[PDB]
């Protein structure tokens, strides 16, 4: 009966969120569930580079506009992204080898997307999956052609394009304080923020095997130690939809003042009926 997003707001957090897209909002009972239980929606695909700028200069916003308008009309916060990362990246971008050209292309992409939705977007994932597992920077086209300054540039461009949005760097496999990747992103966000880079948040996307949720009790505090005003959580997957892993992640967020909420990607079975993880989360937040 009770809404998870309502319950998490009552514990002082901002949102319980879900990642969806136009195709699912128009099918059956998807819109109703989202209205009842979630306070934020994110486009799963409609805002990625190969969706929005499949050919340079030729932007496609049909699906993203649909999601944004639906969320606005139904009072849902909007997260969007990812602006800069190696996935969903057309080959016309990764074939570029000229530094100033790539700088201009990356700025045009950031500025066109954020300007279109200026003032409407709570969180922009500006840079995604920038780190290797060993803590070194991922050798995507931006790093190779621009260098490591592409991460500052991308964040300064976004801040200028829409100063109202919270700007996030996001990555996966940050679920343990013992991982080199978790420590490296903290150290580097610290350095970037000291040099004035407007990284408002770190988003931890979690591919959880059974038992890895406990790790977040110690990793989320470590991530919050980079000093961003916000951190957040995305549940990409949980092995066996294990209730205990879900509850530990929720409790990690409740323990970290700067954690604003949790998003799940797509807790419900094929007939849109709550699963045990659902009930466990509600009972924990109750
Ligand atoms: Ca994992």
């Amino acid at each position: 009966a009770q809404s998870i997003d309502q319950l998490i707001k009552a514990r002082g957090k901002v949102y319980f969120g879900v990642a969806t897209d136009q195709n699912r909002l128009t099918t059956g009972k998807n819109a109703a569930i989202i209205k009842a239980d979630f306070g934020m929606v994110w486009p799963e695909e409609s805002m990625q580079w190969d969706a929005t700028e499949p050919s340079q200069g030729n932007f496609n916003f049909a699906g993203a506009d649909y999601l944004v308008n639906w969320a606005q009309q139904n009072g849902k916060l909007i997260g969007a992204g990812c602006l800069v990362w190696h996935n969903f990246l057309p080959s016309w971008v990764s074939s570029i080898t000229d530094k100033n050209t790539l700088i201009n292309v990356m700025k045009n992409h950031i500025t066109t997307l954020m300007t279109r939705y200026k003032g409407k977007i709570r969180t922009w994932d500006v840079v995604g999956e920038a780190f290797n597992e060993d803590g070194s920077l991922r050798q995507n086209v931006f790093l190779n052609v621009i260098g490591e300054d592409y991460i500052p540039i991308a964040f300064q461009t976004a801040r200028a394009a829409d100063p109202n949005a919270k700007l996030y760097i996001m990555d996966y496999n940050l679920d343990s304080a013992s991982y080199p990747k978790t420590q490296a992103i903290v150290n580097r966000v610290k350095q970037w923020r000291a040099a004035g880079v407007p990284i408002d948040g770190i988003g931890s996307q979690m591919h959880l095997s059974a038992g890895q949720g406990a790790g977040v009790l110690q990793a989320l505090p470590l991530l919050a130690s980079a000093g961003t005003p916000e951190v957040s959580i995305l549940m990409l997957d949980v092995a066996g939809a294990s209730p205990t892993d879900y509850v530990n992640v929720v409790n990690a967020c409740l323990n970290v003042q700067s954690c604003v909420g949790i998003t799940v990607m797509g807790l419900f079975d094929g007939n849109f009926n709550p699963k045990p993880a659902y009930n466990a989360i509600v009972q924990n937040l109750q």
